[PDB]
């Protein structure tokens, strides 16, 4: 295990030498300071993800935290998992701030600074939540498309709003905006997905009006206005017409913003060169993908990749390639990645045949560790007296909603503390939804505790299952909550201090940027 710098990183993102600068904290400590490329990979959680995110095994790899002892943790179990290149970071976050570097706090900022680097620089059209309303209240031939995904659409919404995810605004709206002087509106929770929506309807060059509802649904409560709930409006299929002219307008856009062209043997001879990583991504909706998919590929959701893009491709400097059957999706997408500095290609010439794959997505995983295992209705039995000790690894917010009576819940991250805080037991009983979080962490629990443990068969799903009896709410943490950062812009419940809080944070964003100076980014037109 090496030593990398600041200078070390800063070097490589200037050169655009694949990396992967990884913070294996908790999100929610993560949301609080970050370099800009830094993805978020919590060591509690590193094993189920690192093969997707970081493919190749020779990536240089770069983990950090803030000294909490995580770090090198995790430069271990990644040199046994097979990365031949794996550093820390010297002095880990305070080492990045002491050099100068530049710190970010909330998630996906490299998306979200973009976004706000695309009105700075476009001057994309807005309008107040109040100018809405009041088309709203003249009955205005307008339409409203929120370019979030279907559940945060549902969470709550504009009045009359239309769900219309990022990538397929393009797509869509000629068969929801027909008439050239129908508004075309584009709103998220807080600007970027708008902003870009926006954008993107302008460089594709359709004839209708177009605008951002500026600050969207956070902007909507500031102003004092309704929003509604649980609704279901929803773009429709298109008429081949629709598509083939906006294929046309969306291929246009890629080659303008640099986006490369690939074939299935061109694809092929990329994954075939060893020196880069190679995402093979589908952008188009989750039911498409299940419904047929390019082996390989993984299903992200073209407005959601632009939007969180480092969840998938964390590995600064690698290759992406979109694969769509419409012509628009990955085009569009494309071009947006092309602008935050991607290389990145469309692959052409693909036919129905080339969809064979089905199903969800499996992501890749290392070799899973042996565990004894013990049936839902066995543990039921040992519960029946004390000494059982059961820990839940699944997400706080699923521990709250529903687990196993008794369990408590716990951080695979800071599994010393919570094993001292519970006290001591005659055997342990590891679960998560499904077990599969909770079989990586049995040879630990077995090293702290010197105990039996064991490995729910199943996990809480199996219990749940077995029509076993279930418990809610917050009733025992051994571990805090902080395994998830509370974005203002998700859900109704946050504070406007909060949701405001978020608007004047993306208000800096572009200043922040340039005092960074590592993302090559440039907005085309
Ligand atoms: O992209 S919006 O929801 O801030």
């Amino acid at each position: 295990i090496a030593v990398r710098t600041f200078h070390d990183i800063r070097a490589a993102l200037l050169a655009r030498r694949e990396l992967a600068l990884l913070d294996v904290r908790e999100e929610d400590p993560f949301a609080q300071a970050h370099p800009l490329f830094a993805a978020n990979l919590p060591l509690s959680r590193l094993e189920l993800e690192i093969h997707a995110r970081v493919p190749r095994r020779d990536t240089p790899i770069t983990v950090y935290d803030d000294g909490e002892g995580l770090a090198p943790v995790a430069a271990q179990r990644l040199h046994d998992l097979g990365y031949s290149d794996v550093a820390l970071l010297d002095g880990g976050l305070s080492g990045w701030r002491n050099a100068g570097g530049e710190l970010f706090r909330d998630v996906n900022v490299p998306s979200k600074a973009f976004g706000e680097l695309v009105e700075a620089e476009r001057h994309t059209p807005s309008l107040a939540a109040e100018e809405v309303q009041a088309l709203l209240d003249a009955r205005a031939e307008a339409v409203i498309l929120d370019a979030r995904r279907f559940d945060e659409y549902q969470t709550m919404s504009i009045p009359g709003g239309i769900s219309v995810p990022g990538a397929e605004l393009v797509l869509r709206v000629a068969e929801l905006a027909p008439d050239p002087r129908t508004r075309v509106i584009v709103n998220c929770a807080g600007r970027t997905r708008s902003i870009i929506g926006t954008q993107s309807l302008l460089n594709a060059g359709i004839p209708n009006p177009v605008a951002a509802l500026r600050n969207g649904t956070i902007g909507w409560t500031l102003a004092g206005q309704q929003l509604e709930h649980g609704q279901t409006r929803r773009f429709g299929a298109i008429s081949q017409d629709t598509r083939k002219a906006a294929a046309q307008r969306a291929r246009a856009v890629a080659d303008r913003a640099g986006v490369e062209r690939l074939d299935l043997a061109g694809l092929a001879q990329w994954q075939d060169e060893h020196d880069r990583t190679t995402y093979l991504l589908d952008v188009r909706t989750p039911e498409e993908y299940e419904a047929g998919h390019l082996p390989g590929s993984r299903s992200t959701p073209g407005g959601q990749l632009v939007q969180e893009t480092d969840h998938v491709a964390s590995v600064r400097g690698a290759r992406l390639v979109l694969v769509d059957d419409d012509g628009v999706r990955a085009n569009m997408s494309a071009s947006w990645l092309a602008q935050m500095g991607w290389q990145v290609a469309v692959l052409d010439g693909l036919s129905e045949a080339d969809f064979s794959e089905r199903g969800a997505w499996s992501a890749p995983l290392p070799r899973q560790p042996r565990a004894d295992t013990i049936d839902p209705t066995t543990l039921a039995d040992w519960l029946g007296e004390p000494g059982t000790r059961v820990l839940d690894f699944t997400a706080s917010a699923n521990y709250a909603k529903r687990h196993i009576p008794g369990a408590a819940w716990v951080l695979r991250s800071q599994l010393k503390q919570a094993l001292e805080r519970l006290g001591t037991a005659e055997r342990y009983v590891l679960t998560c939804g499904s077990s599969l979080l909770a079989r990586f962490a049995v040879a630990e629990v077995q090293a702290l505790s010197g105990k039996p443990v064991f490995l729910l068969d199943g996990g809480t799903s199996a219990w749940v299952a077995a029509g076993l009896p279930t418990e809610d709410g917050e009733s025992l943490l051994a571990s805090p909550r902080i395994d998830r950062y509370r974005r203002p812009y998700e859900g109704t419940d946050n504070p406007r201090e909060a949701m405001q809080g978020y608007l004047d944070w993306e208000f800096g964003l572009v200043e922040q940027l340039g005092r960074d100076g590592t993302h090559g980014f440039f907005v085309i037109e």
